């Protein structure tokens, strides 16, 4: 095949093993994510039923994280994100058709609430209190958007506090580092309004993912344990991982990206006449994430190597790359309707280093521009 992505077989048993489970009830907690709704004035009962289904939003978040501890602090991160990623769907339905002033009057109003936000830690204000300190908006869901965003960097730091077991320097540290996900998300919807590198870079920003990647370190402990992996190379780590999800993204999504103006890797390459039919295309995307896939497993055994104390974190990673392609090809059914599609090879360990020896230039020049961008979110 033209279509072959390459995968250790291990990175791929968490989530055979997750995808035979049955949904967690108990942990899904709708009844608390509907009082949610109605706190934060995003949605209703039966729009969040809708997304919550679009998104098969359990099983999506299960993707990411295939192996979840099942620890108080972990049990609700889980919770609040999984409510998170239903009301954060809805704001940004609602906000990616704002146009530029509509993006600007929203981020102003979020980084005038940053401060006196953040400064009241930890007891901050209800949503309520948030509300009335914003100004008069002339869109009035941005003070929704705004007050929701605020709510989730909030509770996720109460959740972080409790029992003391996390240093309060380094909650704040992620508190601080969440709330640049949300600004650069807002900052990347506002540059949309107004190259394919700096195009392919937003696209790594546009949907908030760094907030799912920044779990990794609360289920593996790495703000906890003493560690020698400085911030910088966490983000190497979630930018190399989003690029696979980007990629395999705009492949699944291209008979609808087709249609509207949303940016797509697939859309440039018609444009430009480098591929001239989806057969074309579906080979070069292959070759992006085959090539992503060995630069991750590359990465994660020289991590493991010089933070052997981080190599469930690392794992993670790993793991969390590969849900990206259940999420396209078994979990959501928007995703799982395209035609063009990868397949992958698993790959068994007697064959890892000859494997990895096996490169396409195409895919390796794709993942070495890519990763110039990172020599702000921290
Ligand atoms: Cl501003």
């Amino acid at each position: 095949s033209g279509k072959i992505v390459r995968a250790p077989s291990n990175w791929t048993t968490p989530h055979k093993k997750m995808l035979k489970e049955d949904e967690d009830q108990e942990l899904i907690a709708f009844d608390k994510l509907l009082s949610w709704v109605s706190e934060t004035g995003v949605g209703t009962e039966e729009q969040a039923k809708i997304v919550f289904k679009k998104i098969n939003a359990y099983f999506y978040l299960r993707c990411l994280y295939p192996v979840l501890p099942r620890d108080p602090k972990s049990m609700k991160i889980f919770q609040l994100n999984l409510h998170f990623l239903i009301l954060g769907y809805i704001i940004d339905d609602a906000i990616e058709k704002y146009n530029e002033n509509e993006m600007k009057e929203l981020i102003a109003g979020y980084n005038l609430l940053q401060s006196q936000v953040s400064e009241t830690f930890p007891n901050f204000p209800s949503i309520f209190e948030m509300k009335q300190l914003l100004g008069n908006m002339k869109n009035d869901f941005s003070k929704s958007a705004i007050t929701t965003m605020f709510d989730y960097v909030n509770k996720t730091t109460l959740i972080l506090l409790e029992e003391g077991e996390i240093a309060e320097h380094n909650v704040l540290n992620y508190r601080k580092r969440l709330s640049n996900a949300v600004a650069v998300y807002f900052d990347a919807l506002l540059s949309k309004t107004k190259s394919d590198g700096a195009m392919l870079w937003r696209r790594c920003f546009d949907a908030l993912a760094i907030a799912v990647y920044m779990l990794t370190e609360v289920f593996s402990k790495t703000l906890v344990k003493n560690h020698t992996l400085p911030v910088s190379e966490f983000y190497k780590f979630y930018l190399l991982s989003i690029l696979f999800c980007v990629v395999i993204n705009d492949l699944h999504s291209y008979e609808r990206d087709k249609l509207d103006d949303t940016d797509s890797v697939v859309k440039v390459w018609f444009k430009e006449g480098s591929v001239a039919n989806m057969e074309a295309a579906t080979s070069k995307v292959s070759k992006i994430l085959d090539a992503i896939i060995q630069q991750m497993y590359l990465f994660v055994e020289e991590g493991k190597a010089r933070h052997p104390e981080l190599s469930e974190w690392f794992e993670r990673i790993a793991y969390m790359t590969v849900g990206w392609i259940y999420i396209h090809k078994t979990v959501v059914p928007r995703y799982v309707s395209s035609p063009f599609q990868i397949e992958v090879v698993e790959i068994h360990e007697n064959m890892i280093s000859n494997w990895l020896l096996k490169k396409d230039a195409y895919g390796q020049r794709v993942v070495q521009q890519f990763l110039k961008n990172l020599n702000m979110l921290y």
